[PDB]
C-alpha cells in the first residue's frame, strides 16, 4: 500500500480519487511534453484537470533516502513560498509529496535564457535590456524578503510574454542564519563568496555576468586567470565586442568586486537607461 499524497507547505485535491491506484500527478494532470531532465528529476509541461490551465511540474528523480534528505528537498518549497507572487519571479502554485517523490507545480514559463541564446548567436540589445531590467526587479523583490539567490545564471531565468522574464530555481536561495545550500555555478560567482561572504550584492554580481554572457554569446571561465580577470572591475575586451557603451557602463557597475561598493538593484533600476 501507498500513503495518499500530502501537500508540502511551510505556511500553515479536486478531480482526484484516492480510491484509484494512480498517482495524484497521473490523475490530476495531462502530461504534454518534457521540458527538462537531469540529476534532480524531470520537468513536464502539463494541463491541469482542476482548472484547465497550463503549468510546469518538476518532480524529483528518486525517493527520499532518509529524513534529512527529505527535509533538504522539501526546503526548496519553503524558500519558494517565501518569494510568493511577483511578476518577475516564477510563481509556485502548489507542492506535494507522494511515493517519496517531491512535486512542485508552477506557472508555465517560456524557454530559459540559456535555451533562448542557444537557438537565436548574439541577442538584439533591446532584448537584453529587458532581461536585465526584469531580473533586477526580481532581485529587488528577493532582497526585500531578506533573500539572496546564489545561482543567478541564464538557465534560471525564463522568458515570458512580450520581452518579459522571470527568475526561478529558488532552492539556492539563502536567507539574510543562512540555511543549507548547494554550490552555485562558478562562472557567475561573486568574488566575495570565495570567503563564504554573501549579501544582497552577490546576486547583483551574478546577474551582471549572466547578462554579459548572453549579450556577448561567449563562454565565461570557470576558474583560472580568466575568472580572476572578470573580477577586477573592468570588462576584458574579449567579451565586449559589439556591446554598446551604455550596456558596458551598467555592467561595470554590477561587476564592482568590492560588494560594499557594488550598485544595488534599486540604484540600478533608478538609472535613466532602465526607466519603465
Ligand atoms: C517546474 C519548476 C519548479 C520550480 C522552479 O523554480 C522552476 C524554475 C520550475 C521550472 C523549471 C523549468 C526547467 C526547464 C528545463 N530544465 C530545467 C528546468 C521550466 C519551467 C517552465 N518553463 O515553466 C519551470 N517553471
Amino acid at each position: 500500500h501507498q500513503l495518499q499524497p500530502r501537500r508540502v507547505s511551510f505556511r500553515g485535491s479536486p478531480g482526484y480519487d484516492p480510491s484509484r491506484p494512480e498517482s495524484f500527478f497521473q490523475q490530476s494532470f495531462q502530461r504534454l511534453s518534457r521540458l527538462g531532465h537531469g540529476s534532480y528529476g524531470e520537468v513536464f509541461k502539463v494541463r491541469s484537470k482542476e482548472d484547465g490551465r497550463l503549468y510546469a511540474v518538476k518532480r524529483s528523480m528518486s525517493p527520499f533516502r532518509g529524513p534529512k534528505d527529505r527535509a533538504r528537498k522539501l526546503a526548496e518549497v519553503g524558500s519558494h513560498e517565501k518569494v510568493g507572487q511577483h511578476p518577475c519571479c516564477v510563481r509556485l502554485e502548489q507542492a506535494w509529496e507522494e511515493g517519496g517523490i517531491l512535486y512542485l507545480q508552477t506557472e508555465l514559463c517560456g524557454p530559459s535564457l540559456q535555451q533562448h541564446c542557444e537557438a537565436w548567436a548574439s541577442l538584439p540589445e533591446a532584448q537584453v535590456w529587458g532581461y536585465l531590467r526584469d531580473t533586477l526587479l526580481a532581485l529587488a523583490h528577493l532582497h526585500s524578503q531578506g533573500l539572496v539567490h546564489l545561482d543567478v545564471k541564464p538557465a534560471n531565468i525564463f522568458l515570458g510574454p512580450r520581452g518579459r522574464c522571470k527568475l526561478g530555481d529558488f532552492g539556492l536561495l539563502v536567507e539574510l542564519g543562512a540555511g543549507e545550500v548547494q554550490e552555485g555555478d562558478p562562472r557567475y560567482m561573486a568574488p566575495e563568496l570565495l570567503q563564504g561572504s554573501y549579501g544582497t550584492a552577490a546576486d547583483v554580481f551574478s546577474l551582471g555576468l549572466t547578462i554579459l554572457e548572453v549579450a556577448c554569446n561567449m563562454e565565461l571561465p570557470h576558474g583560472g586567470e580568466g575568472w580572476q580577470q572578470l573580477r577586477q572591475g573592468y570588462l576584458p575586451p574579449e567579451f565586449t565586442a559589439g556591446l554598446s557603451s551604455e550596456l558596458r557602463s551598467v555592467l561595470v557597475m554590477m561587476l564592482e568586486p568590492d560588494p560594499k561598493l557594488r550598485a544595488t538593484a534599486e540604484a540600478l533600476l533608478a538609472l535613466p537607461v532602465l526607466r519603465q
